[PDB]
């Protein structure tokens, strides 16, 4: 997260860290046994870390659970990043409490101007790499589809939306991929891609979760 602030320990109880000997992507807990992340974060040997704040220190509240299976959306396109969503089933259910909790799926899509909370342990530099130990937060609005298409002509599908600041300086970045974009208590987006991080007129692009609710429910119901 570039230009964000320190969230504060366990203030984002649905945020998870995908770990393979290091933190490589974020995710959101949607129930005690399932996590939603981005398809391009897929790899084998994933350990999901819940209740984290400092990812380099065991501070208490952490639950480390292996993923039993990862389900990348069948129509995911790694060249356009269209349908950049993945569901991860945990080997055992997590113990939910005030520090570890799931976030709700939306019932409707959000409108432009909606303010959302984006969080993650991704890079904090736009010009260089600096990875934080604790969780960073960024409040950002969803932009209109016209501004988004204007910024990324020909690259925005109906399953994506832009959120951020056209002036640059505040944005999600590598390392934050797969994590949550929560607006009014519902998971509306998944951090997916952008041109650089925090560059002027190059806002972040997020997977539009409201377009996948039925797929998520049906897939979880059958696995
Ligand atoms: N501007 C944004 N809002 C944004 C959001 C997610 C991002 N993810 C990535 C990303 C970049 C790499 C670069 C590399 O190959 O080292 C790798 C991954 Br995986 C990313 O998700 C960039 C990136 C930018
Ligand atoms: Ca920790
Ligand atoms: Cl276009």
């Amino acid at each position: 997260i570039v230009g964000g602030y320190t969230c504060g320990a366990n203030t984002v109880p649905y945020q998870v860290s995908l770990n393979s000997g290091y933190h490589f992507c974020g995710g959101s807990l949607i129930n005690s046994q399932w996590v939603v992340s981005a398809a391009h974060c897929y790899k084998s040997g994933i350990q999901v870390r819940l209740g984290e704040d400092n990812i380099n220190v065991v501070e208490g509240n952490e639950q480390f659970i292996s993923a039993s299976k990862s389900i990348v959306h069948p129509s995911y396109n790694s060249n356009t990043l269209n349908n950049d969503i993945m569901l991860i089933k945990l080997k055992s259910a997590a113990s939910l409490n005030s520090r570890v909790a799931s976030i709700s799926l939306p019932t409707s899509c959000a409108s432009a101007g909606t303010q959302c909370l984006i969080s993650g342990w991704g890079n904090t530099k736009s010009s260089g790499t600096s990875y934080p130990d604790v969780l960073k937060c960024l409040k950002a609005p969803i932009l209109s589809d016209s501004s988004c298409k204007s910024a990324y002509p020909g690259q925005i599908t109906s399953n994506m939306f832009c959120a951020g600041y056209l002036e640059g300086g505040k944005d999600s970045c590598q390392g934050d991929s797969g994590g949550p974009v929560v607006c009014s208590g519902k998971l509306q987006g998944i951090v997916s891609w952008g041109s650089g991080c925090a560059q002027k007129n190059k806002p972040g692009v997020y997977t539009k979760v409201c377009n996948y609710v039925s797929w998520i429910k049906q897939t979880i119901a059958s696995n």
